[PDB]
């Protein structure tokens, strides 16, 4: 079935942030047996491999923005691959890798499905522009490059000339926000972007959050869903092996709830599993805890249900 | 008071599963001071002691089902004792022991109160038949032996000739489900059993889960409540000394709220505190935590409330 | 603005309870950078230093009530300091110290604003009178001395002749309750005080709790809010370094939601951060975890929103 037909893409890239190890995200997600478990859940899994990311010598910074040609090139490569997966009538599954890869993952998806709606599950908005940013880490800027309403606010940054803004400010829902920069908060308010920060999650409950998110995107008519899951969206008690952990996250339950609900529409068209850094686990159990969580999230995106699952046969015979 | 007049039944039985230690459950629960805490809570506690489970050597498996004669006998002995306690006018308080014992606890209770409704708090449905089981562990099968609709789906199991299905599919509500086998999911959905898996708990909140659970069971008319409580229903962070732990469970708070709402109906007639395995705590602290949580749950069933409690006297005098 | 103008008062007092250390609370919270953090979120902060609590040797018990002259004098000195801060048009921020200091904090606040309402975040009611108390510890009795309806039930305790009940029973809302004494529960139900114990928070969700709390206190008319935050109101998994911890507490997110909702009214006028004891950490990390949770709740009271904040400037220029 279309909802369980998947194209796997390994994106072992870390240059959108300063912390080493996140490029090993595809390796540990694979080692934990992600592909085998998905196949055991009656999925049609095709593996497009791990993208080779060539080292860019003399990748000088654009103002304070670090590794601009490397980040741009890696997303350009990813955009090409995601579009090929989408042309094959499969759901693209990107195993990251830092969140700057969303530039390519979404751009690639929009090339085949321009009517796509984006759910962004993260502690962060990742919407700083190359000029509002204060760290110059591109993993905190991919939404700025993608938004149509920010065309003219993003300067010519090396490695990004291929990029065209493909999503309107009204086509994205944020779930999980708790660490947002002033410039990001300003953009969020001025562009009238829909979001459920942790305050909204506490207020309405994950049930009402998912009802409002799906009605906000699908209300008019069914349209393809791109879910960009940053594992720091969940609390560091579940996903500690991450680069930018923020206390008071979404529980293990809420995350499964979000992903089970998205599966049920049968409209998941693109997925990103981002920011798992296995070198950032204080103990070996902290890595395994994060990896296993990222696996459960992925499995729920393709049908694994807490109430149970069964083959369409008679088990009483 | 009726909802405070209790009769304790200790069931040191472990042969319904393969992990040693669960038989020590009634001892470690008594050693925590359970009886005393209940007395000090204005409860009429009468000790019916611990049941003597006579060892059955050469208990050859029935197909894949392990130690059937032992499990059949233990529950048979438990049914007589539970029925005796119920004839005395006391709430049966069964101390487990593995969940296979729910066979004898409910059948015994049903002999005195045939109209009873069951609230099953577990991570698991325990609804496999001696044929749909892959483990052959009878603690994962007690609901299949008790359901009327599955008469003809259960074969001649040695030790279970005394068993007569005492409840219909409509007379059971599940709360806390998160690890359901395909056979069990097929049973649950074809039998059309009411359930609240963790997905429904997240969607609704425990307030609505209980309002809906109790309305569905008690709406039509007042009826006896049998709460079968598997400590693995609660997340492993509150009850880690259990044989089959599953991540993302009911919190300590939801557990107390379930039992507080059941107390408040004044219709609790049977209680099972199952699967506390003191030999499975990863530290002596993990054992005491599971035991105190199990004690806390039990006290809430018989009136202990988080807002407080007082006697019918003027305290300002 | 009025909601970000603050007068910090240190109240290094411990004789309201037996465990040494709570007097270091103002020190450790200052050392965590509270003053600096508040100024980074556009606050006008004045520090009135730590109150000298000149020793009162010869302070024998009044019945079973411990250190009454010390508890009385500390609250008398605090009341005068809080009123002086209130007269200066600043939100009084009392860093405790044990919760017995609420007598003085609220009496002093009431002196300038007699129309104030109280929000009491705690695991306990702190409503024992000198006659209902079993422990004789005054941190468990502050509310009794303040309620108009309890006048006549308060005996003549040495060091408390300055006290006049300043709040009515209908002007206090409790949140977080889970350990209430029999005498306390009797007072709570007989006076008809609005309370949301952990049972209500479970039933309703913190969103309804806050909506009902702010409507119940401000629905008739807008008046100044006094928030008295006992850190033990949160689960000991976030605030373990405290004198009287109780499991099943308010989560980290719930504490931020309560304070976020209170800040948004723009009526917060007095705040108490009580019961932080840096000697009671089982590990140095449990101490830092407690102070940081206390600091986070505080910044939330003075505007720090999880969704983010921005200045009224064009960040895109
Ligand atoms: O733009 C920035 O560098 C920062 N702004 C807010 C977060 N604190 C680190 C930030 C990035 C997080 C990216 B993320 O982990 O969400 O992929
Ligand atoms: O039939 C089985 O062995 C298995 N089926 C699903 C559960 N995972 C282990 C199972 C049993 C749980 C029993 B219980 O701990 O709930 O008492
Ligand atoms: O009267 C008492 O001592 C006890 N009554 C219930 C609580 N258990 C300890 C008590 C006080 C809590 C004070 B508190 O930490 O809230 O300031
Ligand atoms: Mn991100
Ligand atoms: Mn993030
Ligand atoms: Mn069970
Ligand atoms: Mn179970
Ligand atoms: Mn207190
Ligand atoms: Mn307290």
């Amino acid at each position: 079935a279309k909802s369980r037909t998947i194209g796997i893409i390994g994106a072992p890239f870390s240059k959108g942030q300063p912390r080493g190890g996140v490029e090993e995200g595809p390796t540990v997600l694979r080692k934990a047996g992600l592909l085998e478990k998905l196949k055991e859940q009656e999925c049609d899994v095709k593996d497009y491999g791990d993208l080779p990311f060539a080292d860019i010598p003399n990748d000088s910074p654009f103002q304070i923005v670090k590794n601009p040609r490397s980040v741009g090139k890696a997303s350009e490569q990813l955009a090409g691959k995601v579009a090929e997966v989408k042309k094959n009538g499969r759901i693209s599954l990107v195993l990251g890798g830092d969140h700057s890869l969303a530039i390519g993952s979404i751009s690639g998806h929009a090339r085949v499905h321009p009517d796509l709606g984006v759910i962004w599950v993260d502690a962060h908005t990742d919407i700083n522009t190359p000029l509002t940013t204060t760290s110059g880490n591109l993993h905190g800027q991919p939404v700025s490059f993608l938004l149509k309403e920010l065309k003219g606010k993003i300067p010519d940054v090396p490695g990004f000339s291929w990029v065209t803004p493909c999503i309107s400010a009204k086509d994205i829902v944020y779930i999980g926000l708790r660490d947002v920069d002033p410039g990001e908060h300003y953009i969020l308010k001025t562009l009238g972007i829909k979001y459920f920060s942790m305050t909204e999650v506490d207020r309405l409950g994950i049930g009402k959050v998912m009802e409002e998110t799906l009605s906000y995107l699908l209300g008019r008519k069914k349209r393809p869903i791109h879910l960009s899951f940053d594992v720091d969206g969940l609390d560091p008690s579940f996903t500690p092996a991450t680069g930018t952990p923020v206390v008071g996250g979404l529980t293990y339950r809420e995350g499964l709830y979000i992903t089970e609900e998205i599966y049920k529409t049968g409209l998941l068209s693109g997925l990103d599993i981002m920011e798992v850094n296995p070198s950032l686990g204080k103990t070996p159990e902290e890595v395994t805890r994060t990896v296993n969580t990222a696996v459960a999230i992925t499995l729920a995106c393709f049908g694994l249900a807490r109430e149970g699952n069964h083959k369409p046969i008679d088990y009483l015979n």
